[PDB]
C-alpha cells in the first residue's frame, strides 16, 4: 500500500491524482459573482472527492473519517489550486483559464477584497520561492490529511489506528518534499528552511479558509443547507 | 544582531525571555468563567508585550508592524502556552497553578468544549511527541513572526525589507529546532519529520484561535471595543 512507496512512487501517484482544469460559466455585481464562484466551486468539490481517493492511504480510512478530512479541507484545497494557478499572474486571481478576475473586481463582494489580499499574498509569496508542481501536489495532499486529524473521536482504539495511519502517511509526504529539493539541488539547512517556509504558509491557507467560511456562513439563508454539507451528507 | 546568534544563543535568548507564570485573580456559571478567563488573557496580554520585545528580531521591525504582528498571534501564542502547560494533565487545562479545568466544565460556556476540546488534542498529541521546552519556546516565537507576515498593509520598499527581516529570522529559527533535534540524537529523517509535525500543528493552532475569536466575537455585543483591541491601539 501506501506506506511502502518510494518518494519518486509518491510524486507519480500525486501527480496522476491530479484533476481536470475546470471553466467557468462566462466572466457584475454582488449575486451574479458569488453565483460564479459558487457554481465553479461546487463543480471544483464533485472532482475534489475522486482525486482525495486517489491520494495515498486516503483510502484506507474509514468513510466517515475520509469524509471528515474533506469537510474540514474542502476550501482549502480549493484556495490552495487557485493560488497555484494564479502564480504567474501578478495582482490576479485565476479562478479558470476563462474567469482571470482582479484586485479591484473582489469589491464586487461585500466582505471578499480582504480575501482577495491574502490570495494575492499567498500567490505572490510561491512566485518568490518558485514552487513546483511536485511540491505543489505535496502540500495539496498534506492539507488534506492534516487539517481534519485533530478532530476525530479518539475516544476508541480505531480512530487511534486512524490517526496513526494519517501521520505515517504525512511523514512519507515530508520524506517526499525533502527528497524533491535535495534532487533540486538545495543543500540540507535550504532543505529545512523551504520545508518550513511551505508548512509556515499552510497555516495562513487554513486562515482564509476560516475567513471564507465565516464569510459564506453570514452571507447564507440560514435556513439552507449548503451544497458543500449535502455532497459530504450523501457520503 | 539576532541575524548572527547561534543556535545556542538564541534557545537562550528565548528561554530567557519567558515571562512569568500567572496565577488566576479569583476561585459555576457562564460569565464567572468568562470572568476569569478573560482577566486572565488580559493579564497575560500584557505581559507578552514585553515577552515579545525580547524575541529577536522583533525590536528591529517598525512599531506599527510590531503591533500588527502582536494583534495577529496573542491569541495563539496564549493558546499555546496553555497547551504547553496543560501537556502533564490529560483532560484538563492548566490555565495556571490555581486554575487547573476539566473537559466537562467547559460546556459551562456554551460552544467552549468545541474549543477545549481541540486544545486537549493538542496538547494531548505535544504529550505523544514528547515535546521539550527549548521546542516550545521556538514554536511560540514562530507563532509571533509568522501569523501576520502575510497580512501586511503595504507594498513600498520598506514593507519589503521588512518582511525579508521576518523571514530571515523564522529561517534562523528553523535552524535553532532543527539543531535541537540533531543533538538529541535524532536522523536526519527523524528531524526533518519533527520538524514537518511541529510546523503542521501550528495550523491547528491558528484554526483553534480562528474559532475562538468568533466565539469571543459572538458573545460580546458590539457596542464594545475590547480590552486586547484597546491595548494594542495604545501601544501603536
Ligand atoms: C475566494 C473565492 C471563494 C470561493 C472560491 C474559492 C476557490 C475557487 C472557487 C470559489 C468560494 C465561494 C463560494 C463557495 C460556495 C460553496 C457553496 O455554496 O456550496 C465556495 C467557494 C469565496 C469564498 C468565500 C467568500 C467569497 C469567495
Ligand atoms: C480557550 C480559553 C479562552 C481564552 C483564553 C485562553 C487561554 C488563556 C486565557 C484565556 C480567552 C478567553 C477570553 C478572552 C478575552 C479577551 C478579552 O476580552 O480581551 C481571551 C482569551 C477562550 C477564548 C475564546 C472563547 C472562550 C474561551
Amino acid at each position: 500500500l501506501a506506506l511502502s512507496l518510494t518518494a519518486d512512487q509518491m510524486v507519480s501517484a500525486l501527480l496522476d491524482a491530479e484533476p481536470p482544469i475546470l471553466y467557468s460559466e462566462y466572466d457584475f455585481s454582488e449575486a451574479s459573482m458569488m453565483g460564479l464562484l459558487t457554481n465553479l466551486a461546487d463543480r471544483e468539490l464533485v472532482h475534489m472527492i475522486n482525486w482525495a481517493k486517489r491520494v495515498p492511504g486516503f483510502v484506507d480510512l474509514t468513510l466517515h473519517d475520509q469524509v471528515h478530512l474533506l469537510e474540514c479541507a474542502w476550501l482549502e484545497i480549493l484556495m490552495i489550486g487557485l493560488v497555484w494557478r494564479s502564480m504567474e499572474h501578478p495582482g490576479k486571481l485565476l479562478f479558470a483559464p476563462n474567469l482571470l478576475l482582479d484586485r479591484n473586481q473582489g469589491k464586487c463582494v461585500e466582505g471578499m477584497v480582504e480575501i482577495f489580499d491574502m490570495l494575492l499574498a499567498t500567490s505572490s509569496r510561491f512566485r518568490m520561492m518558485n514552487l513546483q508542481g511536485e511540491e505543489f501536489v505535496c502540500l495539496k495532499s498534506i492539507i488534506l490529511l492534516n487539517s481534519g486529524v485533530y478532530t476525530f473521536l479518539s475516544s476508541t482504539l480505531k480512530s487511534l489506528e486512524e490517526k496513526d495511519h494519517i501521520h505515517r502517511v504525512l511523514d512519507k509526504i515530508t520524506d517526499t518534499l525533502i527528497h524533491l529539493m535535495a534532487k533540486a539541488g538545495l543543500t540540507l539547512q535550504q532543505q529545512h528552511q523551504r520545508l518550513a517556509q511551505l508548512l509556515l504558509i499552510l497555516s495562513h491557507i487554513r486562515h482564509m479558509s476560516n475567513k471564507g467560511m465565516e464569510h459564506l456562513y453570514s452571507m447564507k439563508c440560514k435556513n439552507v443547507v449548503p451544497l458543500y454539507d449535502l455532497l459530504l451528507e450523501m457520503l
